[PDB]
C-alpha cells in the first residue's frame, strides 16, 4: 500500500476597508427592576440582571481561515 | 493499491469597503419590570433579567474560508 | 487499485461596497413588565425577560467559501 | 509655464496556474552527417554542427510589464 | 516654469502556479559526426560542434517589470 | 526654475509557488566524432567538442525588477 497526501493551498482570505468607525452600542439603556417577596427554591439557582456579556466586536480584518487534513490509516 | 491525494487550491475570499461605519444598536432602551410574590420552586432555576448576550460585531472583512480533507483508508 | 485525487480550485469570492452605514437596530424599545403571583413549579426552570441575545453584524465583506474532500478507501 | 506631470497607475498583470508540466523537448535526436573535401575559405569561417542554443523556458508566470514615462522641455 | 513629476506606480507582476515539473530537455541525443579533408583556411575560423549552450530555464515566477523615468530640460 | 522630481512607487513583483522540481536536462546524449587530415589555418582558430555552455537554470523566483530614473538639465 502506498498512500502519497500532497494538497497544495495558495488561497487567501483578504480585506480591504478604507475607513472604519462611528459604531454604539447601548445595551441596556432602560431601567432594570426586580422585586420578589416570600420566594421558595429547592435546588441550585444561577440569577443574572442587569446588563451582562454584551460584545462590540470592531476588528479591522476579522477574516478567518480553518483549515483540516485527517489522514487516517 | 496505490492512492495519490493532490488537491490543488488558488482561491480567494476577497472583499473591498470604501467606509463601514454610522452604526447603532439600543437593545433595551425600555424599562424591564419583574414581580415575583409568594413562588415556589422544587428544582434548578436560570434566571437572566434585562440587557444581556447582545452583539455588536463589525469586522471590517468578516470574511471566512472553511475547508477539511479527509482520507480513510 | 490506483486512485489520483487531483482536483483544481482557481474560484474567487469576491464583494465590493462603495460605503457601508446608517444602520439603526433598537430592539426592545417598548416596556417588559412581568407579573407573577402564587406559581408553583415541580421542574427545572429557564426564563430569559427583556432583552437578550439581539445581534447588529454588519461584516464589510462577510463573504464565505465552505469545502469539503472526502477520499474512502 | 506650468507643468504637472501626475499619472497614476494601479495596473495587474496576474496569471494563476493548477499546475504546470509534463513538457518534453528533444531537439536534434538525429544522427547528424558532415563530410568535407577540398574545401577552400579566403575569408572568415563561423560553424555551428549538432544541437546548439535550444531552449526549455518554462516559468511559472512569465508575465511582463513595460513601461516608460518620458517628459521633454 | 515650475515642473512636477509626480507620477504614482501601485502595480503589481503576480504568479500563483500550484505545481511546476516533469520538464525533459534533451538537446543532442543524436550521434554528431564531421569529416574534414584537405581544407584550406585564409582567415578566422570560430567552430563549435556537439551540443552547446543548450538552455533549460524554469523559474518559478519568471515575472519582469521593466520601468523608465526621464525627464530633460 | 523649479523642478520637483517626486515619483512614488509602491510595485510588488510577486510569485508563489507550492512546488518546483523534476527537471532533466541531458545535453551531449549522443556520440560525437570529429576526424581532420591535412587542414590548414592561416589565422586564428576558435574551437569547442562535445558538451560545453548548458545551463539549468531552476530559481524558486527567478522575478526582476528594472527601474531607471534620469534628471537632466
Amino acid at each position: 500500500v502506498q498512500i502519497v497526501y500532497k494538497p497544495v493551498d495558495l488561497s487567501k482570505v483578504t480585506s480591504k476597508c478604507g475607513s472604519l468607525g462611528n459604531i454604539h452600542h447601548k445595551p441596556g439603556g432602560g431601567q432594570v427592576e426586580v422585586k420578589s417577596e416570600k420566594l421558595d427554591f429547592k435546588d441550585r439557582v444561577q440569577s443574572k440582571i442587569g446588563s451582562l456579556d454584551n460584545i462590540t466586536h470592531v476588528p479591522g480584518g476579522g477574516n478567518k481561515k480553518i483549515e483540516t487534513h485527517k489522514l487516517t490509516f
